[PDB]
């Protein structure tokens, strides 16, 4: 008969799972509790609302009424799950604080930014960019106060996307990076260097620097590091994120080695009838089989879909991820899929690599631009372990490579794949195919 | 020890194979005979040189000296192979014979000549090799051309129409069929390109051209429907493989009309290979033999043939029929089988046709993109994908990989495809397509 399903969080994962369950079991009572006023939202668009490319209401996919009226999901907004135990959840709503039973539970509860323990992080003008309310706050601050110098702490992709959003508004932007290069955790050097030459020109890039303090009157005026000081009337916090596991721990939910919630292929946790999905959830790597945490949106959506399916008695397996990701600074596109040279080495693979430059068009169609590719290959199988791409028109290479990795293509398999050619689209030898030829499969 | 290798034709296929052989066997005598002055040339760029996007010398990649001096290939330009027999080739001024131990037909395909009167008037052109682009340019400089007429609704017709429309000319398209590209795509896909095409070109469907009229020069085109003022005509009513020399050697011709080959690109005659637009190949999905005269396949075939000639065994799996082109801002392409082709092949099929956007609603510049999918009901495998609108390349190339590997609808759904707001919407259109199908179980 009928069950009560409860879902914690109204991001991509939560809504994916709610939609899916209700879709499969219309007669079921599917409740969602979302702490904010925002549902079906894209934190991925925050830099572009901040940059001013978009109005803040566009961050919402559909109307909460679509979920409630049209799809029949008992959506509670401004509802924080504060306690959780086996079969129960405790929630605060009208002010008021009330308990609800559940037969199935989903943690779709995301991840929030790491708070670096330096003094003055709580000044007015210090911001983290994680949910849509952050975009509103940043906009209202800049309207109330004249912000001219901005300082970004962190060289991850969020740092970079945020830097772009302020540089594009004519601001003086300074980036503080602990590492020897940007994005050093997720990409190899010869790839990140290409984005850096560009970044360095539009941003004061400060490598190998540890921020000690944020100083300021009623709110932020300066940032002090182990090297120098930097004028700043706005600070963007983005020094990594961590999964929101505190409620899970209350239920004794197994936490994976990554820090995120352990799941299997069906997105089940260690606790029966309890699932986890999205940025909170640890998953599987398609190439290594190791468990890994990749808090991105497409995976998050799929996990939600998968969890819902299984909750509703329709067995379905998530194979895992490839770590596929893309972003851009100005006209410089950057992305990967599969393992970097570093990751593959860490995993004990016997690897060979290649790094090549090519063009996006033939020399007889104009507008051809530079594109660079790095490939990583297991010497014992000739299989592609990963691909990194930087320059322009990278998406078809990344998406195509991703398919290839899903299927375990070799260098020879890639070479003979029937990829498309017309002069307006690409050069006669696709850059991905050139890469494949470079390595040259053998034995 | 050393062998004499001879290669007929200096297009993509010929040069691919010559480079490859010489690369593997530097001590071998590798001769190429190319009828024109052009080597390593791209007929694919002719519309854009005609449109004026490019100067005509950019149709050649590296100088002929790169091949001769730098790579050591005995390249003969302005050399037509006129006769061929077992072990010999006859070439032309001057006419002399050369021995061969291995032979490659890299000999392309030339346009079908429709047998209507006046096709040989000044101003009537075919667009197949680079000299054609030069001829078309010099004609337009010498004579004022204002009305252009294109015969044929294939991709060449369409690319040529764009090249004349973009120059402000009055362009009229005569098409025998009920729609453009009707041979290679389904209706609900071609219709999207047509709504656009119809606005910048006088599109005349279901019309058979009877006559080209003129004095010394073309002035008009007459069809079964009306007449059309015209000072320049493009004929693009299909192409056919150049097999006449092959027949002289008794080379097996496939059911398609092109030269039969196997995976190693060998013909029915020992030590004789074929590569490129002249060659019939294999279909990766159906296993049927098929002719797809396109450039990437042509290059690969050349590479494969060379490898095997030089004692390094290598197999070409075949093609998917992947292809893309564009009219103005309307991109069009496919990979794998259309609904029509799949039905012709006896598959039990289901399909889907969806519209999506290239960005999320919060990043601007999002445009419309439509996808058709064809799926075998007994395996859930993708048989083909068709795409029209904008930003189609990542869908087509990705789908192509998927077809190479035999992905199902579920395999596609769970593929880790990329997302950022500047690149695509949260649900990639390819993934939406896959979901639409829905993996069914017995
Ligand atoms: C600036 C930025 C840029 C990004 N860019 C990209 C990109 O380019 N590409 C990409 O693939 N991914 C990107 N991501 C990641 C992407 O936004 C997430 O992976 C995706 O939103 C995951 O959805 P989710 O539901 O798992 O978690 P989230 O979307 O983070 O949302 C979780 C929700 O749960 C709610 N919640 C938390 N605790 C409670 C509680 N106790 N009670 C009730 N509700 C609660 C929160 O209010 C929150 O709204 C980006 C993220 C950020 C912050
Ligand atoms: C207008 C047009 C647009 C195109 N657009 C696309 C596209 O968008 N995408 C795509 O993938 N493909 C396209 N193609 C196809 C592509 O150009 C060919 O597949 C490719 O050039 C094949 O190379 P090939 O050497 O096999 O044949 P070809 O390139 O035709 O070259 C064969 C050569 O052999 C020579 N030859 C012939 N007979 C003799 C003889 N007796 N002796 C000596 N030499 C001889 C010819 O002079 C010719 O140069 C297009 C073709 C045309 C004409
Ligand atoms: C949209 C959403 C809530 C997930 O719910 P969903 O209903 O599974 O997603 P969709 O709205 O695409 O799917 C609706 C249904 O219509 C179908 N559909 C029909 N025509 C379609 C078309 N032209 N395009 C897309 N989907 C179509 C879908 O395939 C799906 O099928 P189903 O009925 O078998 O489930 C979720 O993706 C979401 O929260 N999105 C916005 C926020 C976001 O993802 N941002 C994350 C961080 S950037
Ligand atoms: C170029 C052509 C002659 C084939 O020659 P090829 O040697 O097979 O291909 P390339 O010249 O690209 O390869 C040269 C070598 O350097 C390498 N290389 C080429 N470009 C490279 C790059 N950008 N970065 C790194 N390495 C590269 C290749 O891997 C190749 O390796 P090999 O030494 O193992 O052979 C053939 O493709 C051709 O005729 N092209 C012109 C025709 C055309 O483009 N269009 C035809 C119809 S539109």
């Amino acid at each position: 008969m009928k069950k009560k399903v409860v879902i914690i969080g109204g991001g991509a994962a939560g809504m994916s799972a709610a939609s899916r369950v209700k879709r499969l079991k219309p007669e079921w009572d599917v409740k969602v509790f979302e702490a904010t006023e925002w549902v079906s939202h894209a934190p991925c668009g925050i830099p572009y609302v901040v940059e001013g490319l978009s109005t803040p209401d566009k961050l919402m996919a559909a109307g909460p009424e679509v979920f409630i009226k049209k799809r029949g999901i008992d959506l509670h907004l401004n509802a924080e799950v504060i306690e959780v135990d086996t079969g129960y959840v405790r929630v605060r709503e009208n002010g008021g604080e009330k308990s609800y039973e559940w037969d199935y539970l989903v943690f779709a509860n995301g991840a929030s930014p790491q708070v670096p323990a330096i003094e003055g992080v709580n000044l007015k003008g210090v911001f983290t960019a994680d949910l849509p309310p952050d975009a509103l706050a940043i906009r209202e601050y800049m309207e109330k106060y004249k912000v001219e110098n901005v300082v970004i702490i962190g060289g991850g992709y969020i740092g970079i996307e945020m830097a772009e959003a302020f540089a594009a508004q004519g601001k003086n932007v300074t980036m503080i990076v602990r590492g020897e290069r940007v994005l050093r955790r997720s990409f190899d050097k010869e790839v990140t260097d290409i984005l850096e030459e560009k970044l360095k020109k539009h941003v004061n890039l400060r490598l190998q620097e540890i921020t000690m303090k944020i100083e300021g009157e009623e709110r932020v005026e300066k940032v002090v590091t182990d090297a120098g000081e930097y004028k700043a009337e706005l600070v963007i916090l983005a020094t990594g994120i961590k999964p929101n596991i505190e409620l899970a721990k209350q239920l004794g939910v197994r936490i994976g080695e990554t820090g995120a919630i352990w799941t299997n292929e069906k997105m089940q946790t260690s606790v029966e009838n309890v699932y986890a999905a999205g940025d909170v959830a640890e998953t599987r790597h398609v190439i290594t089989g190791r468990r890994v945490w990749v808090p991105l949106a497409p995976a998050g959506n799929k996990m939600g879909y998968v969890a819902g399916s299984n909750i509703a008695g329709k067995e379905l397996h998530f194979p895992g991820v490839l770590g596929t990701a893309v972003t851009k600074f100005m006209d410089v596109e950057i992305g990967k899929t599969g393992l970097t040279e570093m990751e593959a080495l860490k995993e004990g693979y016997d690897v060979r690599t290649a790094f090549i430059k090519a063009s996006t068009r033939p020399a007889y169609y104009p507008g051809g631009r530079e594109i660079w590719l790095k490939g990583v290959v297991d010497n014992e199988t000739n299989r592609l372990l990963g691909v990194q791409v930087v320059g322009s028109d990278i998406l078809p290479r990344i998406d195509t490579a991703a398919a290839m990795l899903m299927a375990g293509f070799t260098t020879k398999d890639a070479f003979f794949t029937d990829l498309a050619y017309a002069p307006p689209f690409a050069p006669v030898w696709d850059p991905l195919i050139v890469l494949a030829r470079v390595l040259k499969f053998l034995e």
